[PDB]
């Protein structure tokens, strides 16, 4: 039963990532043969860099990548939903239903599930500050320490509003637009709007002018013998420094005094650069060099011979500040576009990476809420409500598709069970309580794992974007369907 | 039970480092495949250069590093506290409490623990000499020999006061500021204020002027053929020596006569340097070369062609003294900044390293005491007091968090048990005596392992800074929490 | 029980060195992979070039090195005392005393032991010739044949008195100051004051002037092609011969006629040196070249171009004497300083090394006696006396430290037991006889292994300087303590 094998692999992955769904998600550790260890709880990373020999499991890589690409939040929800769906799919094949009937029933169930989630979702305007804060805190939940939730949420909404580039209603709040720097120790209170891309590199030369107001900023990427007579070596050195003098002279004619180069340097090169007072940062990556080019306004000039004064950018200020331990050039005053890198502070490296992922997910969720403008109660409330209306449809429908739709409802309801289990509550009792609550007509009662009870989510500030849950259901459906659609593993000829 | 496995690894490390907590810390022996052996007892080394295949253990490296970075003392206290915390956490999970409840209880317990430690701590002014001496002796405890405790403590406080750079109240008593030199044999009575960085290297040339008052000191870092005719090789040699004459002549025009170079030399080079009477020390590291540049005032000149008289430093004296066995240039008279290296004398190499670590910890603790200005009774007194008030909080609180807080109290109380056990006293009897003593209202009764009894710590001069114990509790909490939050071991994809 | 494992290793080394303590020290053989063998009985070597994979035993390397550095005698006594101390410590931890109590007791015991040895030591003037001879013979004991004891003792005291450089009371009788040459066969009667460093090298050329009274002695260290036309290589040879003539001409202008070079020579070089009658000895080591430079007064001149008549030294005589088999230049008449090498004659190579070590130890002992001027009766008498007064202290003291002090007394008394065992006497009977004697009030009764009885050491000329025994006790204490303070072996990260 190769299908049983594939389902078992998907089940193993689903159970592995089940434990990391919620505020109290028990983190997982990623150890490799090199010995490096990273503590993470966002399921994206967990599905990213885990060893999977099984190819049916290896499809869930692509499922998670699609989820992150469209939605940016809800990979763990999608994988757990796929696990529960394949649970009930397996034991529906055990009863005797053909797999194609299961697929057809799941397709109908998920069409109606998306419709129901559209109906139940409560709308939100982009000016109700408390609702945006609630969305931000709910998504932000999972990975930060409990202390700095209010602070990071406040900074999230502040950055989203202040950097709100009104591009015809759809604000272009990109992940690489908001200004944070990474550094060990200190705290998260350095996630402020510093109008420029800050590089974690020291100045090459001490007497290099650290302060330069209205500096003429340039962006470069190029890397900055036969001897016959005794003085011929000195001659090659002389002409090399002469052509260096010529090129830096025509650079200075443009007026450039601040440079961030993509490649390395040499001691003599940086010395003669600092002779005139020129900043030079080396080994800047492709992505962050492009970001600096966008921010500073100086177009990247591979062939520097055609550099002109028109090609140069400008920055309001450049300053070297000894913040914390590491020395860095705190560039501030890049006035053309809001451009930045996803680099964020915390106490330790594990917490640094955790907070980086968490702030990224926070901006993703608030961006989705602003764009789509439909928010659904979280904490398992949406799942239970959709399961109830699916059971109503099952009462409407008849045949052996009703069994498949009931299976889909139970698989959807497995998410609140997991969310309660990770919170410490007993799963069956609180699940029955949620069902009883939703049978009384109200639809916002869920699970809030911070207080460890069942309560109204809307008054508890536990609300997730509608589109995130829609894409979670869709990705789980495609995962379960296309894992069910396989029959048997065969050796495929390797491309030569 | 991968969580049980990780708890077991952490409890192996905790029990290994348990024996080295106190004045009578039974030292540990680190042996490597190369066969080199160093004897230490300070926990930082033991956590630094031990082998750990276990990844959950490998996190405790990062915990210890963070402890050292912020505080610089209390790594052994942090690890033992983490061990006891995971002991009680494990026994709480066998009872049946969910891990997340333990995490929440520990968080609340540790918030109140930091608050309690804030209240109980007795304040100190920076002029009560006996109190500073007591703090210095308590921190110096563990590693220095019993005989020279008074001597090294006196020198510690003398150096701290005399080199007290009043930078707006916060004295910049850095570890690389106080003047000691390393040498085998002799004694610790050479930890005196020699106003300059002393290098453990002999003069290159005998007739090099050993004494130079008000010497013009320079700092350098640069390293100091086709033949056709009979005399082409000789002409090449003539040109190389000629350009050597020109560069050393424009050096002499500046007036430099004392140099400490970062790189090697040659016999002809050292000779023609000594021809004019120029000192040259080779293979100076990056850190100590930067220290020499800061002390002497001569900026490091990579491109020596631009060296000017303005670029040269000055030193009151340079002298070669045949102190002990090794010949060294005892540089003295660097008048710009207080800069030095952590190099200290003792009898044998093991005692040399032990004394170096001890003096480093001593300046760390006195610096922390001067900065924060809050001292707490040591010898387990602070732990017992905080445990008692935590039990009072437990009596106040109700629920299954009371069990977690009682667990935290027991784990905090484990430290005095360890300190008594290493001192030779029976742990249960003396712990009960400490609890009874704290139940009578007094707060300073602890364990003093020098006298091997229970006595007032304040009268015995056994007092640690408040901040070191605050960070010990915090780091132990973070370690226990983030080790509890792990679930399973999964193979992670190695980055290509 | 890793501490038991370290104690066992220390016991193994202690027992392996035990047999070589005393005049009748049964020697030890050092066989290596290369197959070379050296017969030694002095403890320094048997601790130096032995394999010790065990790290706890590897500490005893450093213990022996420290002992040799400070005292240079009594390493075997120190290691045997450490073995006995750890013996009784193993007994006491068997009983149940905690190790820290043992350490404290040993510390107090050894403080009082040093005090007791100070009280009991008999003073010596440096003019009482018989006492100095007795001290010299006592230390010189251990290694030589029985025939040449009086002889070598007489030469030792004669050299010490005649080369007595009165440097403010502390005579600088260094090991590298007294004149002996090494040569196979003959006898020890060539240990005479030959006022100059004698080199074991033949003259390069026969017609070199073997006799040169008031010779102008120099000291050097420097080591003494494209073809176009047929005469081009001849031009190269002519010019090289021309600069050779130039440098040797400006050498002769100074007047140098005797040279001892650090590096090799060539046949043409030595031929043209002997053309003018210049002595040249090659492959002179760094140490002996520096010694020759000090003795002859000719400073070592790396760059010979600056050699002047003022830079040349003078020697009263240089002569080639065919003493024994090997041909050597018997340099005699270096009038500046007393400087020499530790090279001594005997019959065979094993015996040559044996008397070399023995004369070194003899000079160290008489130097220590003259410096400190306090001598204590050897032959186990000092150990028994200190043990008795330690037992008196034990009777004074009360508690479980009394057991540790009794342990120290027994470990200290183990030395006379070993000294009797190697002499052939029964250990317990003569030990009891010594104890009974010392209970009668006399303090000089010991063991004399030459006569193989128990007798008064002062009339038997068996006396070993007090500082040697003081350092023996101190090193044994530190070794035993810092071997007891270890708990367990752990693998250490190797430095990359
Ligand atoms: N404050 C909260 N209390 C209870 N449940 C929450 C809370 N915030 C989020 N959740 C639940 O966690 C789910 C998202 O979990 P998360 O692990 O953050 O997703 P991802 O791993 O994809 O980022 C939501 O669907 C919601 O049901
Ligand atoms: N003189 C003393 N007597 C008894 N206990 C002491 C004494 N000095 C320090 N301690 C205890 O040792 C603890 C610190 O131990 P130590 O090993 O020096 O820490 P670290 O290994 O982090 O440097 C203190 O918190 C205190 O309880
Ligand atoms: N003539 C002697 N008769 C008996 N015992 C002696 C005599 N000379 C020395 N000893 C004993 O030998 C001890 C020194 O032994 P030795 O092997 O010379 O030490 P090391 O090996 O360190 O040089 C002394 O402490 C003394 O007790
Ligand atoms: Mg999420
Ligand atoms: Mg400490
Ligand atoms: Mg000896």
């Amino acid at each position: 039963d190769a299908r049983k094998n594939n389902i078992a692999a998907a089940r193993a992955i689903a159970d592995m990532v089940k434990t990391t769904l919620g505020p109290r998600g028990m983190n997982k550790m990623l150890v490799n043969s090199l010995g490096d260890v990273t503590i993470t709880n966002d399921g994206a990373t967990i599905l990213e860099e885990m060893d999977i020999e099984h190819p049916a499991a290896k499809m869930l890589k692509e499922v998670a990548k699609a989820q992150e690409e469209e939605a940016g939040d809800g990979t763990t929800t999608a994988v757990v939903l796929a696990g529960a769906l394949l649970e009930e799919a397996e034991k529906l094949i055990e009863q005797g239903i053909h797999p194609t009937t299961i697929i057809k029933g799941y397709r109908k169930a998920v069409d109606k599930a998306l419709e129901v989630l559209e109906e139940v979702a409560i709308p939100v305007d982009p000016d109700d500050e408390e609702t945006l804060k609630a969305v931000a805190r709910t998504a932000m939940t999972g990975k930060a320490s409990e202390e700095n939730r209010e602070e990071i949420a406040d900074l999230v909404v502040e950055a989203v509003l202040s950097l709100a580039e009104d591009g015809g209603g759809k604000y272009r709040v990109d992940l690489d637009n908001i200004k944070i720097e990474k550094q060990t120790g200190g705290g998260a209170s350095d996630t402020e709007l510093i109008e420029g891309v800050v590089l974690d590199k020291e100045p090459v030369h001490e007497d290099m002018p650290k302060k330069l107001e209205n500096a003429k900023v340039a962006v470069l990427d190029a890397p900055i013998i036969s001897i016959s007579s005794p003085e011929q070596f000195q001659a090659f050195l002389d002409q090399e420094e002469k052509q260096l003098r010529e090129m830096v002279d025509k650079i200075v004619d443009t007026g450039a005094n601040v440079v961030f180069c993509e490649k390395g340097i040499d001691d003599q090169v940086e010395h003669m650069l600092a002779k005139k007072g020129i900043l030079a940062v080396r080994r800047v990556k492709k992505d962050d060099l492009e970001k600096i080019a966008k921010a500073t306004g100086a177009r990247v000039v591979s062939n520097i011979d055609e550099l002109t004064p028109e090609d140069l950018g400008h920055a309001g200020l450049v300053e070297q500040r000894k913040k914390g331990e590491d020395r860095m050039v705190f560039v501030s005053g890049c006035k053309n576009e809001p451009v930045a890198t996803i680099l964020i502070r915390a106490a330790t490296e594990h917490v640094v990476e955790e907070l980086e992922r968490a702030i990224d997910d926070a901006l993703n969720a608030v961006k989705a809420a602003i764009k789509d403008g439909k928010v659904v109660p979280g904490g398992g409330a949406a799942e239970v409500a959709v399961a109830r209306k699916l059971r109503e449809y099952a009462k409407s429908l008849s045949g052996k598709e009703q069994l498949a739709i009931e299976a889909f409802a139970d698989a959807l309801e497995e998410i609140p069970r997991t969310l309660a289990e990770n919170a410490g509550l007993d799963p069956i009792d609180t699940l029955v309580q949620l069902r009883a609550a939703h049978e009384e007509g109200d639809k916002n009662i869920g699970i809030d794992c911070l207080t460890g009870e069942v309560a109204d989510m809307l008054e508890a500030g536990v609300i997730d974007p509608a589109a995130v849950k829609k894409q979670a259901i869709k990705s789980a459906t495609e995962a379960a369907t296309m894992i069910l659609r396989i029959d048997d593993i065969i050796p495929a000829k390797a491309p030569t």
